[PDB]
């Protein structure tokens, strides 16, 4: 029932979610004049090199590929997280146009796209029981701008078109994510939630500083998948964005000077 729309979009979701105005919600503006450096956290580990991919889908919000986590192969650990953190899936979520699309914003500029790698923290067994725990998941969020192709998205890009409406999915084995990640891991962290319903207020956020850069061609992919489903009426998904919520009680650090 919710979506990005007129009249199911974000300004309606408290309706049936009412943590949508909760004291945690993201995603958040990053006031970088404002977010404090903080030497106390350590550097990032991102360790993709056994990640195995699974399916990439089109839910109807947004696409996903996700990754087997029956065991420690891609895991996110280090920042300001304690212990282990699997990495479950990636998905996106764009503009209509260049000028919009992310859902975190850096001093209120919006990029074109925002990459969400999603990864769940081990100590609770299972990510249904980390949904349920303040500090369960630690999503990966890193922006992309329009400029030079990103080389290890194109795998993404081509198979696009065998998932264009809502319940369509594909085998996706053998992608690797590091193909995805700038060259500098600087960050900016802060505790908030899922971005879309149920809004669960679970989610370390590690955005990090440098974006991606993706073509024009890539990013036009994305903007012909569909939020309906197959024999529908096509709407097309862009701006499947939850805009800045209000920082509230909340202290973001950065990991860098
Ligand atoms: N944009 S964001 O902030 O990064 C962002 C926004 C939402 C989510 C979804 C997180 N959630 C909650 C949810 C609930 C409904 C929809 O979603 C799940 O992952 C749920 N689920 C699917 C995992 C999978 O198979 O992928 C786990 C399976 C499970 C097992 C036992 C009991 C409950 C659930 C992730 C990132
Ligand atoms: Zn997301």
């Amino acid at each position: 029932h919710w979506g990005y729309g007129k009249h199911n979009g974000p300004e309606h979701w408290h309706k049936d979610f009412p943590i949508a105005k909760g004291e945690r919600q993201s995603p958040v503006d990053i006031d970088t004049h404002t977010a404090k450096y903080d030497p106390s956290l350590k550097p990032l580990s991102v360790s993709y090199d056994q990640a195995t991919s699974l399916r990439i889908l089109n839910n109807g919000h947004s696409f996903q590929v996700t990754f087997d986590d029956s065991q420690d192969k891609a895991v996110l650990k280090g920042g300001p997280l304690d212990g282990t953190y699997r990495l479950l899936q990636f998905h996106f979520h764009w503009g209509s146009l260049d000028g919009q699309g992310s859902e975190h914003t850096v001093d209120k500029k919006k990029y074109a796209a925002e990459l969400h790698l999603v990864h769940w923290n081990t100590k609770y067994g299972d990510v249904g029981k980390a949904v349920q725990q303040p500090d369960g998941l630690a999503v990966l969020g890193i922006f992309l701008k329009v400029g030079s192709a990103k080389p290890g998205l194109q795998k993404v890009v081509d198979v696009l078109d065998s998932i264009k409406t809502e319940g369509k999915s594909a085998d996706f084995t053998n992608f690797d994510p590091r193909g995805l990640l700038p060259e500098s891991l600087d960050y900016w962290t802060y505790p908030g939630s899922l971005t879309t319903p149920p809004l669960a207020e679970c989610v370390t956020w590690i955005v990090l500083k440098e974006p991606i850069s993706v073509s024009s061609e890539q990013v036009l992919k994305f903007r012909k998948l569909n939020f309906n489903g197959e024999g529908e009426p096509e709407e097309l998904m862009v701006d499947n964005w939850r805009p800045a919520q209000p920082l509230k009680n909340r202290q973001i650090k950065a990991s860098f000077k």
